[PDB]
């Protein structure tokens, strides 16, 4: 019975390689006193899974851009785990990055995910991990795409592009989230073949809102397969139902991934603990 | 990429049985008034998928054994849907037994699902049959055990019982619950072998109480693999990291046990809808 | 990977399986005193394995037979485990057979293998079983051949003998060893399908002397499947590693077995401990 | 048979020892092996020993015989002599490796370094399960790439029980563009606490389930080689099953294991 054993293999591979799995989570600046709340007691309860490290995104206005640093301080302060900013090219001179990367630095923040940006209705992501680089010797985090970046000219160039960032200066990428887990294991391998030595960790999204998945996928180029949008249909008004068969695909794609030799995971939490911990604990990676 | 590709396999196929599945719902006798609204929440929420048929097991106490005729009868009024009610040879005579199954089938209550019965610290299920056929044509459900009733003298023996038991009328057998997919389909396989023309339908437990489950498991010879202990080992006090994982587990069975050709399905609900629900939502059985 | 996939599952289902699996022993009147001590050897390093019983092959001679008697007395005294002695229906009349019968009771053995016997240069198993009831209610242990006993006129009467032999009073049935376990496996399931209500448990050979093995099985009607003449050819004089061979294919079948339910074994040891030890740990059975 | 195979020897340390290994030379020289190959150990026996111990094989057997090289405290110019050496004197296979640290040069600096002494036969180390040092995955597969570039006839593997493990990484090379053979490193255990310690040592995973066959056989020799023979006998039949058609074996310098292996695999003498 083929499928049987497969699974069987697959359970008992996953259980065994508990203690080997590296996980770091992402968060998003809270906007409300009630996104306030909900963050504060995910980070508690990640926080107990011992991440490599855990990182807030960086928006463009100016409040939020102070958010993201007071959110690291506090992360810092209450937890002592290494928070990463997200830092973009968006609405910033050369001479402003520089002031804030030297800031960071001296305030004990030392790792950073070097991004160009979202852009609101000049230079690149590699062109910050050299302004970084010249600051200070931080590490550094870059985004990938396994499906190709939307603005790439070509797969060809944005792996290219991918490359000549890591050549600046990169300690690890991090990919775009994805659904088809073929085109993140075939992405790792062309980036062998395109001489990228730095590991590709693949950036996990739990889904408990469809539609709202849906729509950054439609926007970001990342595809739903059709099984999965077969999965969350007629779930619209029922939360419960969409949280355990989202929960059922995430642990599907690591326990595959896992098998595949994948030993590190960054989770896009946005700001909610239930779905990634669950996630990490069927990955042996527990209190 | 072999995982990959069988996976996507397998969920896709999963996608495409949608309307092809049957399933039904064992229900017990609520003890507690908070109980009985939960069960009462819990069929409505059933019935909307529209289940070949529900059932209520069979206790020995006789208040308890009036529970399940009035819960059958509520459950036929309020939803309309067959109800089959357990009926155990315990504390019993034959003549006791021609008796309800008379006013059972006089009542509208034409599928039983006939058992020997758990032993409280004479006949045996094959002479329910029989008895029953005798007072009337009923529908009749009987338990077979995948991985041996822990009391039959020897697995051929137990395969042989099966055989007698549904020689003497059966519709359907049902299992009893289980976590290694392959002791079912090997079962099924022995059981044509055995000359066994009724479908094997298994029974399906979705686990949220993992320290139950085991001692009922312990108490009934059902094995848990190591990969599912380990599975919820250091959740004692997280009900919800239990329930997502037990979802995952029962989702993963059922997608197995779907491209195997089972098209019936029977939940051990323990009274809640949530999970089954889930789990036959993944099935393609909805609302 | 599928090969390495479905390896990988069976490993780890057996590696779960330690405790549920029985296990018995089967052991022959040792004919030298080199024999003596080696049987002996073997049956304490066996015992600490917990069996569910021992039995002792049951030959014609005379004084041969004494010890037949005499090691499971041994057996019982020695390590205090249950010995069943086999029983033929060779040189004994119906009721010379009643009087060893009742005679083993008294002495504390209720399990008995009954057999026909091998003939050498009137009744039947049945009958045997038949006679041993009536004596007493005996636990008792016949044969039964997954490819079909010599004699037999067909696999179906055959078959059908076994029937009538189970129906006659016996609580388990070891089977004639065999290496391709599709056919137990078939015959298993030929087994139900007749009726036969009684558990099939396999006879392991673990192969250590391929030769004789191959000699014993001619007699038979055992067969050798290809692979396996292939896999000992060449070896005729290289003990270590046809004991590697052997073990290794012994291990193979107990694991495809006990994957397929199969939870009772009975090893023909040939008064040998090693290959039957080796074999139990890997099934889970093991020492504390 | 289509099967190849190649045994791998260590230098002995006391007469005991040597004793064991050319009994075992003579017993795995019968099976025709495309090659054998003798581990090096800067302080465990060095250059001398192993280059005795190849002389030695070559002489006795007539088999080709490959010392293991590395570059650990070692220069480019004694490198060169010691490469111009082995060539004049019949040795032309050579297993290039960095070495055991008891960073200068990495193997594919080595490799290049031999090439242009002479038109050696090379084979490497391959980490299946990634060497400890790497600084990720991703660059451990590339230095492969990099190291096969250089002049690779192929690439031996570390051992490994998760044959998964194996087969995965087989696929990697060929889709990081390395056609040699990637041939499986097999270890036949016998003593599993020394395997143990030497697994955890270089990251190689030990299933569940095998820890499970070894445990309680501390002190039962007997049962743990049939268990282990077992093992690897499943291991080599599954791998062939999937196409490896070669097969390198670390001996620990005893023959009995290895031999009954390749015998199973249809590897038997020529007589
Ligand atoms: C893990 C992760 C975290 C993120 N966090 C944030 C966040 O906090 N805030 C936010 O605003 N966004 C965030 N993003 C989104 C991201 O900034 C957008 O995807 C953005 O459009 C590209 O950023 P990048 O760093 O990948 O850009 P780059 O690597 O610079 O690439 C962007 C495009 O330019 C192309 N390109 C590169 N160099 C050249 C060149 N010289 N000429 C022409 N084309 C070129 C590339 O192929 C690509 O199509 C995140 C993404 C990921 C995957
Ligand atoms: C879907 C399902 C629903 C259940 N619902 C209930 C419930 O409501 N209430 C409750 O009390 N229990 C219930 N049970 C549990 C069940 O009653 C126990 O497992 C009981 O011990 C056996 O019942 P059975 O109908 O399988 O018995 P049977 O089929 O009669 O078998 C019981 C044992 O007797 C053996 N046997 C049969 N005939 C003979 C013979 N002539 N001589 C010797 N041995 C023989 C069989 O091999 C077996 O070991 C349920 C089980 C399942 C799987
Ligand atoms: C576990 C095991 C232990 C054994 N131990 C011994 C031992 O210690 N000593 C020894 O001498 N031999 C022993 N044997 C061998 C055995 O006695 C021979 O195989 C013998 O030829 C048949 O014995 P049986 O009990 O199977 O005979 P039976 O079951 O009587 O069958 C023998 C033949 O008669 C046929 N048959 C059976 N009953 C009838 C009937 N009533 N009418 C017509 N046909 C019938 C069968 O089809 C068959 O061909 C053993 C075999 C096994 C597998
Ligand atoms: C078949 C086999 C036989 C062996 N025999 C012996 C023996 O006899 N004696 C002994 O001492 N050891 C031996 N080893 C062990 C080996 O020497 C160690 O694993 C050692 O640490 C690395 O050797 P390598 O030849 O694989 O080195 P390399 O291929 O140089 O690799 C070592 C590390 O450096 C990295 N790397 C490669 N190039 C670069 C670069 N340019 N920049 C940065 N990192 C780089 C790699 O990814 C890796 O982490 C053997 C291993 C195998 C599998
Ligand atoms: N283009 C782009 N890609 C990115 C990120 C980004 O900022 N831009 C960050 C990470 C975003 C991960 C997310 C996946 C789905 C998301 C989602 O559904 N967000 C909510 C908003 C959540 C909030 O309130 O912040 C929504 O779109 O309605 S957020 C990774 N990838
Ligand atoms: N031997 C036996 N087997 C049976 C059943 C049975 O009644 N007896 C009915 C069905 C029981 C299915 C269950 C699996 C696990 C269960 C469980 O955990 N029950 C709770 C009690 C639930 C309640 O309050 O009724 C407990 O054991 O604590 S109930 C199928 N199999
Ligand atoms: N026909 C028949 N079948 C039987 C048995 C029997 O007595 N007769 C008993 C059991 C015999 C099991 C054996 C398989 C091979 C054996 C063997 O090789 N015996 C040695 C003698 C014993 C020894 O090896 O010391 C030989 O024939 O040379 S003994 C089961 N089957
Ligand atoms: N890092 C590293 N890897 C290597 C080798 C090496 O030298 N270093 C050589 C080969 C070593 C193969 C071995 C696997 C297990 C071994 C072992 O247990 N050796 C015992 C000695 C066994 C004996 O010879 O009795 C020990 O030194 O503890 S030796 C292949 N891989």
């Amino acid at each position: 019975f083929f499928h049987a054993s497969q699974r069987d293999a697959l359970n008992q591979s996953l259980a065994e390689v508990q203690g080997q799995i590296n996980v770091s989570f992402e968060f998003f600046p809270p906007r409300t006193s009630e996104m306030e709340q909900t963050l504060w007691n995910s980070i508690d309860r990640l926080s107990s899974l011992k991440p490599k490290f855990v990182s807030v995104t960086y928006g463009a206005n100016s409040g939020e851009r102070d958010r993201t640093h007071s959110i690291i301080k506090g992360i810092k302060d209450r937890t002592g785990l290494e928070a990463a900013p997200h830092l973009t090219c968006i609405d910033a001179t050369p001479d402003e990055l520089r002031t804030i990367a030297r800031d960071y630095w001296n305030n004990g923040i030392r790792h950073i995910v070097a991004l160009r940006g979202d852009l609101p209705p000049e230079m690149y992501a590699s062109d910050l991990v050299t302004l970084l680089k010249e600051v200070a010797d931080f590490d550094i985090s870059v985004a990938a795409y396994p499906e190709v970046h939307p603005e790439a000219k070509s797969a060809q160039a944005d792996l290219l592009n991918l490359k000549r960032k890591v050549d600046a200066g990169v300690n690890r990428a991090i990919t775009q989230f994805f659904f088809d887990v073929e085109s993140y294991l075939r992405f790792r391998d062309r980036c062998v073949s395109a001489g990228i030595d730095v590991e590709i960790i693949p950036g996990i999204l739990p889904v408990s809102n469809f539609k709202q998945a849906k729509k950054f996928a439609d926007m970001t180029n990342v595809r739903i397969p059709a099984w999965m949008a077969q999965m969350f249909d007629g779930l619209d008004d029922d939360a419960e139902t969409r949280k355990l068969v989202g929960a059922n695909i995430a642990m599907d794609m690591v326990k595959i991934l896992s098998r595949e030799g994948v030993k590190d995971f960054h989770f896009y939490t946005l700001n909610r603990a239930e779905m990634s911990y669950a996630i990490c604990h069927t990955l042996g990676v527990r209190p």
